[PDB]
């Protein structure tokens, strides 16, 4: 009994395109009953729209019930903050309010609310109008939490605001506190630690880690201390024991295993990751690691071109 | 030639577009008094002309082209050293650079335009991109010599992601990445202001290009392992502050028309609202300073190495109080 975790950035798809081979790799676990689940760092989108995306791109049918990203251990935080500051791209919002937060205000309410707050921001008229709301108790009801669900595509304006509620009184809009510490003034959570990422471009992209180094640099330089933050997304264990609990539901669903093999491309998110939890794992050389580059001290079960020869490899060889 | 005045404008002369109460009282006592002064500031984004007849109008007095020093304004020392530049800020800069006379000016839209996978996190709409960007002969086929931060961009996550690329690329060409890890970059970078903070009209101190330029440094250690090597102007550099005392001497000559800091005056008196920028600067410089209460220094903050000649509450202040006690 084996099963697979497979990221998606750089194993199944670069963008919006799949990767060759990435429909033949489910495909044949489909065919040979082999469960598997997606466990990425991505995230913006609910885990249906994502899936039924991936299902018309790789023409297999993929739950929703099968995947991990980002910001679905989430959900676990919805009963600890009445209001929280969901950053990332505007579909977050929607997420957010799908996992039951009570109350969801995206950076671009701020933004509307009143632009002086970032004076960097980028957003045209049209895209304040689009992206955000008119929330009517923004500056008299105190945020309990900042989660960063994605990486939001704003970043002068989504730094300047986590600041201003990480150095508040006490989560209130339009305050500063006067008090330095490392302790934010409310909870603030990141849910991908990735400096680098693979998209369709040739070279490796900075992704939510690096976002996440830029608000720590900021907040060191207001405070003199490091920030207390939260961290989940893979290589957390928080992100793997949750992704083992979906795939024992998945594998329930179906109807645990000797082995589960992690395919994925970052030796820093997909390999520490699985490695420290105890699963097994397949590098390949289609996003973020090419053959060479220091692997420090993870070490991959197996070293592969692709994601259709991590699955054929790793059946012959363990399954 | 008893003294002369060195007046910020962000904080002290304006919040935003709008003028603080006063402003325009301050500078109408010292043109009546025949009393010189110039305009240091970190801000930028276009000519020094528009910028002037901004002011102008909204101060109703005449401030000339040749009385501002801009973040940008000592980039003109730059032009004959590097032929094609990443000119980074709003997308004014592509045509403040090109009216300096950069031969070959980038900006850095027209590289999110040209592949937009490059900046995964832009923000730009497709309306934008058209606004703001051109297509640029021979964009992949020639190296960049220089990245030059004129202002604050507004789109950071592309800004950052492209200046990254610049200065860990192979020499300068676009789509490529260097082997080796330094401390120094690929191309020269150059920051024009290292304000952390800044006053706007929101009550609360908002992040500068001091901001941006700790993340493009945070995000060069994390992929190099050493500091970035980078060139910094803008207050409090002694760079700026002589640029500035040149454009004073030429501007008094051209109206005539002592310390060595503060020749041909007795005096210079820097008017400012950051100690971190203005009154520092002064200090070490050799100037006289006024600080005032309107921008980013709040009664009862901490001084650190700045010891203001005057604290003061507002421009008006700085310059009665300084003209009773020093004139
Ligand atoms: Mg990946
Ligand atoms: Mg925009
Ligand atoms: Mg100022």
């Amino acid at each position: 009994k084996i099963a697979f975790a497979f990221d998606i950035d750089g194993v199944l798809f670069r963008g919006k395109k799949p990767i060759a081979g990435a429909s033949d790799a489910l495909k044949l676990l489909n065919r040979n009953k082999i469960p598997y689940i997606l466990l990425t760092n991505g995230g913006g989108f609910s885990e249906r729209a994502r899936t039924e995306f991936i299902s018309s791109k790789l023409d297999v049918d993929v739950s929703p019930l099968q995947i991990i990203q980002s910001h679905t251990p989430y959900k676990s935080l919805v009963n600890k903050y009445s209001r929280i500051l969901a950053v990332g791209t505007p579909s977050v919002r929607g997420v957010a309010e799908g996992y039951g937060f009570q109350d969801v205000v995206h950076q671009t309410d701020i933004v509307r609310y009143n632009r002086d707050i970032a004076p960097f921001s980028g957003l045209s008229d049209e895209q304040v109008m689009e992206y955000s709301r008119d929330i009517p108790d923004l500056t008299t009801k105190k945020f309990d939490a900042v989660l960063v669900f994605n990486d939001p595509h704003d970043w002068a304006a989504d730094i300047q605001i986590i600041s201003d509620a990480i150095n508040s009184e006490n989560g209130m809009l339009n305050t500063l506190r006067n008090e330095k510490s490392g302790k934010p003034s409310i909870p603030i959570y990141f849910s991908n630690q990735d400096l680098l990422w693979a998209n369709p471009y040739k070279l490796n992209r900075f992704g939510q880690g690096a976002f996440r180094l830029l608000v720590r640099r900021l907040y060191l330089e207001l405070n003199g201390e490091p920030l207390q933050d939260y961290t989940l997304g893979k290589p957390t264990k928080l992100t793997y024991d949750f992704a083992h609990h979906v795939l024992i539901d998945w594998e329930k669903r179906l109807s645990p295993f000797h082995a589960v093999f992690m395919v994925g491309d970052n030796p820093a998110s997909d390999i520490i990751g699985a490695q420290n939890y105890g699963w097994n794992s397949c590098l390949v050389k289609t996003g973020v690691y090419n053959e060479g580059d220091d692997l420090k001290e993870c070490k991959p079960t197996l070293i592969v071109n692709d994601v259709f020869d991590a699955v054929t490899k790793t059946l012959e060889k363990y399954a």
